[PDB]
């Protein structure tokens, strides 16, 4: 009397939760509500790290996302990843407006679909704020959350899908991805990407010549931001088993540690390139650096292999910072670089360290990586790094442009329009300029001229 | 040998546990914790939305608040409202000081007693801190803390066992409020309006004319306190079941989708009354609209429900706003036309959209709303909203006037006798006034003359 | 073929979490991303609290903590607590770089060893905070580094496996300590007034004659350190069960009620000790006071005493502080002040009022304090209280005056050799000194003259 299709069964007859173990539900629960304050702590962190004064705030800009964010993902979304009838590449719109979805067991068998629903909407969430502040720069709020719902639905809801559908082709594959460092980490840094190479400042004078690397808006934001993502990375990565069982909690110390061991070797590699001073915000990137690189591998590799997780994704994660002197382009680079690069090689170590003692904690069977001979392993890691990749550049690349040649549509005005922060007799009037106190978004103005 | 009364038993004869499901208790355990952070949730909303300065700081005032309500819960508070032996319209002292409260089940069957006391404590709690946000205004901290403690035994308390107790008359007649949208949000809301009407300052310059609607004194402050507040309500509005089952995360979601939709609405109300422009503001207060609208519903309505309780109190509670312009008062209003307006919007339409299947997910046995063909539902819920609001403004009346007549415990002082934020040979001086650096609450001062 | 030894089993053959309770799991896993937010609250109440310009952020100093203590706590030292071969007075290098850590039972047999591991591991990096807190006044990052990686070798693990070790002395004494009164508080107040006696700055002007006991750098800093703390000690005292049971939920009941009497007799006290003004600095002390004293009892004592453990610690860690006023040192007085002398109070207590039949709600065995005529309790408490201060007052000693004569190691320059923060022709130039926008640690510098 349980279907397992639709709401699970009717309520009146059957006691849908039977087909559960509480405490599986419980820390899923939880582990919901713990991501879904990553959500400000995306916004905190890229405030405080800009070197230029972004005329929108992130940290509010968080909430707006975490709105355009819950709405898409009720709308069809959670359909497009996690319905029950998907096809290789994409999910479909039987749970348009989250209709039936209940009590069957979600695609991660442990918990029902409502749960899986509310869980997983917090990925997406996450990864439209990481997207909202790669291209916050001189951003239209209306245009922007357009450019969200947009992006959620045709760049994240696939890539999502390949990788936890429940006929993901990078699933069947064997590619291995434990708490979505495709979907969330790699897919926002190259659609950041994107945003640099087509929308950002060229010749960006905080990014041209000899200007300093680190010039933060405000540190203080920084460490908060990095406090909520480390706080509630434990959901993140510690809720991506689905259940109850001790994997959860060693996937909880795999976290905890990348995140030290990173945020110590960004420091001290800052420390040697600097010649002998201890960066602030260094050590707080190189934690979110280690956070993202173990973000595919945390329930999957042994905890003394954790370490290497922080350390090399800081010191590859460190230099990519340095592309931006190169391309002379701030806006957008810092997302790439931290969650485009750090995703890239924590799913590329993932191949190499991942070993089936560890997955088979809970009794999750895989054949491993190269910790277990499983030599063709890391090309199913590549598979995956490079299809993410190239459709999150691609299609980003293609929303962007689109909604450029629609003038009420564009995200960012183009220099020959723009205006001056402006305020709607023969004289204008400026309106300044304090977010502290503003209680509108200092949107940018098109010439009427 | 479990007796089901007093403590429940004998620890040295039973364990107490055995009758409770260990993954329930550790949801409504975790649940309290998130409920508790929503009390600075509330100090830093109303701090950072406030028109004026505020001589005291609310974000301070909430651990104030939270010392406050915690001794008065422990006292008598826990005993008056969930008492086994309750009386229709209020509890007993039988657990006077905690008295023999441990490992009976509570008036929610699945938790103990002691549980069920830390969780429903920080209800109160949440509640006072409304109030003294509420009445902020030049409050006086020793009569705002006599205050708090009598506002919590004889507003809070009776209108808390109508709604929980368990005899209470609410319950009886088959009025329906899943997570307390009466005892907290509409009741603080219309002791706030008492406040107003009877100590809030006249023809304020703050709300007389054609002076902004939204003029807050930090932006950051009400960012940080929605943030609180958004991540606290899944503890309010999902432990509210009482159990681990999945209606806890199908309430989850809604309050989820509530408040992104309300916060999506109230903004987009804004843009067209100002002719285009984007109020950060108010993103945030049309998200604290729908989670208070979704309060009373969270458990009880199908999903796709929930985005009416965010799109209809953010409507309304936005046009409540304007009120203050008409009356030419600021105190206290905020707090009325979030909380008591939305309270009283989303316990109202409870009565339309509760539906019999959706309390039915874990044995949950209700008649339903006008989604069931029962008709009557919409009639229960105006009973109890006009009960606590009747109840709520006429008690608060009365208080505030009695203490106002008493000089040493008049909470806000008359205009006459009010002197300049002074500090204690023949001239004065001033103790400026910067609450960042001062040790000490910057009390108002009566005239020696 | 559960072997309760080494790894626990074979992963291949048996399902080690069938040797525990999920819902314990669960709890524990939670209670342990609680404690993890305990680490910036404490940098950012100390940082707030400082009546002078720390050159180093505490706020941002509470992740370099993080990263230092979970690397210690992985590389020996978790093993020198928690191995299972322990020799009465420490562990061994067994888990050496956490080593076979996984599903056996740890000493805490209601969870396995690995998530034992993650939680106990937040405890040292909440002590680590704590020191860095203390010490920090013109520290150099590198030798502090350095020093937290040895104190916690030496002094907290030592410490903390009397107290919770398989053989600890303490343990097989009798005395109490439900959740680390002594390795966290005490341990870390004594090597605080260590550091103030042997480094601190002497006939300090912010400390000498008749200067404001109160004088906080920031009052918002202090209370969002408190919210953090009081937020995160639920898990802290909450977790110390190991278990699901209604114990655990007595003791956050407990806790809240201690800190809720603790600030409030704190403010109190200042009250009366002013003359009439509100101790906003005060209040939040006294939560502090009141939440180091119930931590050692917070399992163990009736609900109604635990508000002794508010007022008793809030009234002597008050007096306390004056002591900063005769000695004329600042440097890490406060630390000493709340959790050193906070510590001992709440130990000693805890042989006055724990009760067995408060530690039989989940079955543990106890011959309880004076409320069960168990007239030794109160020995075994001051034993474990005196040599805890005896070894971490020495030990922390030693390491200080050891590191100070090696000019490389350092902690605090001699001021003979300091030169004032400057930065790397023939003239040089200052590097100001907004740690808002610097990203950069002001280091102090060794004059080379
Ligand atoms: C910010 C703007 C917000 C716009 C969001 C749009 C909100 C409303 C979307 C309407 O969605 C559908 O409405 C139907 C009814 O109107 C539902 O059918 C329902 O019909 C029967 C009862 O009405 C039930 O038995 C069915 O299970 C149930 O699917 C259906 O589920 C739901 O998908
Ligand atoms: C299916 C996709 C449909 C669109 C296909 C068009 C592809 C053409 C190749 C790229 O063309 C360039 O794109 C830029 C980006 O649009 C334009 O820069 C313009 O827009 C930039 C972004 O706003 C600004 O930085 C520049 O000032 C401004 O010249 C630029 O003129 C245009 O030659
Ligand atoms: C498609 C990818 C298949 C490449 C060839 O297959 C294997 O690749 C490894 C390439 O590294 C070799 O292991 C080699 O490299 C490993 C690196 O860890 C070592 O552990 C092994 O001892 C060493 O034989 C191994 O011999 C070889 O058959
Ligand atoms: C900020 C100011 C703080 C003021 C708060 C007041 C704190 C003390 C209140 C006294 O409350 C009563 O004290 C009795 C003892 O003194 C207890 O009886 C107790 O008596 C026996 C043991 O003493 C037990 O078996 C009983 O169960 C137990 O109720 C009783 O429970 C408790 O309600
Ligand atoms: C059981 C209840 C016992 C009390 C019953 C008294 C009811 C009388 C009806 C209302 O009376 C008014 O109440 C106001 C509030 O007290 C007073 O305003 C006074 O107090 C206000 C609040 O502080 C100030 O705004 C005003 O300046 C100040 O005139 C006002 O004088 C008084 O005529
Ligand atoms: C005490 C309150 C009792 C009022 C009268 O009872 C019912 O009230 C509804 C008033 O709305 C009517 O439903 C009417 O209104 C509903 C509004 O949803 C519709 O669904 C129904 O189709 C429509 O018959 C219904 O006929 C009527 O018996
Ligand atoms: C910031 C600087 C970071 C420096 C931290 C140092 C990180 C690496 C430490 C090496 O520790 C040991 O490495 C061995 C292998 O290299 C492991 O043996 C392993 O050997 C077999 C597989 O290799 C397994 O069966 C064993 O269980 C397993 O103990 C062993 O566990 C581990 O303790
Ligand atoms: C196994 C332990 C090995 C070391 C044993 C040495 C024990 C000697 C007893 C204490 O000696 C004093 O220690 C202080 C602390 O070292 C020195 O103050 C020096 O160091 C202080 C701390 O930096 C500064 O405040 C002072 O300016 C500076 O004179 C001081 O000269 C020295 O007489
Ligand atoms: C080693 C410590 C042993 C000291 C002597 O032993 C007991 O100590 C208590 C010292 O207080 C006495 O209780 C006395 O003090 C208690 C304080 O609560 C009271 O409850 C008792 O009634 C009262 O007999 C008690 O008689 C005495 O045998």
């Amino acid at each position: 009397q349980f279907t397992g299709t639709g709401t699970g069964g009717d309520v009146f007859k059957v006691d849908l939760n039977e087909q559960f173990d509480r405490a599986d539900m419980v820390w899923i629960g939880t582990a919901s509500v713990l991501v879904w304050i990553m959500i400000p702590g995306v916004g905190l962190l890229y405030s405080g790290i800009s070197r230029k004064k972004h005329a929108l705030s992130l940290m509010w800009a968080a909430l707006m996302a975490a709105c355009v964010a819950a709405f898409q993902w009720f709308w069809w979304g959670y359909s497009l990843v996690f319905a029950h009838n998907g096809s290789v590449f994409l999910g479909t719109l039987q749970n348009f407006c989250l209709k039936d979805v209940l009590g069957a067991p979600s695609i991660v068998k442990t918990v029902p679909d409502i749960l899986f629903c509310l869980y997983q909407g917090m990925f997406a969430a996450v990864t439209a704020i990481l997207m909202a502040g790669a291209g916050c720069e001189r951003a239209r709020l209306g245009p922007m959350m357009v450019f969200l719902f947009i992006w959620l639905t045709v760049v994240y809801c696939p890539i999502a899908y390949w990788t936890w559908g429940g006929n993901g082709w990078l699933v069947s594959l064997g590619a291995l991805d434990f708490a979505g460092g495709g979907p969330v980490h790699e897919n926002s840094g190259f659609a950041a990407l994107a945003y640099s190479l087509w929308l950002g400042k060229r010749h960006d004078p905080v990014a041209k010549g000899k200007v300093p690397k680190y010039k933060p808006h405000s540190v203080s934001s920084i460490v908060m931001g990095t406090i909520f993502l480390w706080f509630g990375w434990y959901g993140f990565n510690g809720g991506s088993t689905g259940n109850s069982s001790m994997r959860s909690w060693y996937a909880c110390v795999n976290t905890n540690l990348a995140a030290a061991t990173g945020g110590l070797t960004w420091m001290l590699v800052d420390w040697f390139r600097t010649g002998g001073k201890w960066s602030t915000v260094g050590l707080c990137m190189g934690a979110i650096a280690g956070l993202v690189g173990i973000t595919p591998a945390a329930g999957y590799v042994p905890v003394y292999t954790s370490v290497i997780f922080g350390i090399v994704p800081a010191i590859i994660c460190n230099f990519a910072v340095d592309l931006k002197d190169l391309l002379q382009i701030d806006d957008g680079m810092d997302v790439w670089a931290l969650h485009g690069v750090g995703g890239f090689v924590g799913n590329f170590m993932t191949g190499l360290f991942a070993a089936d003692y560890v997955a088979m904690i809970d009794g999750t069977e895989i054949d491993g990586g190269w910790m277990n001979h499983h030599w063709k392993q890391l090309g199913y890691q590549l598979a995956g790094s490079c299809a993410v990749a190239a459709w999150s550049f691609t299609v980003t690349s293609i929303i962007l442009l689109a909604m450029d040649r629609i003038p009420f549509l564009r995200i960012r005005l183009h220099e020959d329009e723009e205006m001056l922060g402006t305020d709607l007799g023969e004289y204008a009037y400026y309106a300044d300029d304090d977010p502290e106190t503003n209680p509108y978004v200092l949107e940018p103005i098109r010439d009427t001229t």
